[PDB]
């Protein structure tokens, strides 16, 4: 014992073990392992990310996003309450977003396709609770339920465009229309952008979790 180096499973109360046994598994599983119903995380890709703002007629569509740095993401704050079971932890993640952008200005019957890079540094947190369940037949299991997701954003996202995009929307009177008198709002747009794609990642993360729980007993606990 007297130097005990062991790792060995966590006291409910034990809120800095539990937390790094959260980093761990992250670290440990953001390649993915199918074989448990654990999903990629870096890389991942988003197939499809439409946006229409009206009526500023303009689409954005964000087309088979890959997105990497999710590896990286370092856990900020964790709480986990123990008469619910109820869990709160973020992380923070600078990610970059690489894929094709599809604007189409629909009043002109026009559209640009070329490539995208969006890069965000954000935290994005997770909310949500676990059951014990059943959960087949003697086996029970730890339950993590639906998760609420938030997303903060440090600064502003770079966006990116191939320079034969930029050179074509510059010189589209349609889309310079819409970039001078509200270029504002599409700038406004490129934070909703990162912020979804924080969440959509996010929910991965949680599924995985999730789905770690439902394989484990878990005196891993
Ligand atoms: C996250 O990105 C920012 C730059 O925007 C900076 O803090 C740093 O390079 C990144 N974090 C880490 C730990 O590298």
């Amino acid at each position: 014992s007297k130097l005990n180096l062991s790792t060995e499973p966590c006291d409910v109360s034990d809120i800095e073990c539990i937390s790094k046994a959260t980093q761990v598994f992250l670290d440990n599983t953001y390649q993915g392992i199918p074989e448990y119903n654990i999903k990629k995380l870096d890389p991942i890709t988003i197939p499809s990310l439409e946006k229409s703002i009206e009526k500023i007629n303009l689409n954005v569509r964000y087309n088979n996003l890959k997105v990497t740095g999710f590896k990286n993401q370092k856990i900020s704050h964790f709480t986990l309450v123990r008469d619910t079971k109820a869990v709160n932890f973020k992380t923070k993640v600078n990610f970059t977003a690489e894929g094709k952008l599809v604007i189409e200005l629909p009043k002109s019957s026009k559209t640009y396709t070329g490539e995208v890079t969006i890069e965000a540094s954000a935290e994005g947190g997770a909310a949500y609770s676990y059951s014990v369940k059943t959960d087949d037949k003697g086996v029970e299991h730890y339950e993590a339920g639906p998760e609420t997701v938030s997303c903060e954003i440090f600064g502003e996202p770079t966006l990116s465009v191939s320079s034969t995009l930029e050179d074509a929307l510059k010189l589209d009177s349609d889309f310079k229309k819409i970039f001078t008198e509200y270029g504002k709002q599409l700038t406004e747009g490129r934070k909703q952008t990162a912020c979804r794609i924080v969440e959509t990642v996010y929910a991965v993360s949680v599924h995985n979790i999730r789905a770690a729980a439902r394989i484990l007993p878990k005196s891993a606990y």
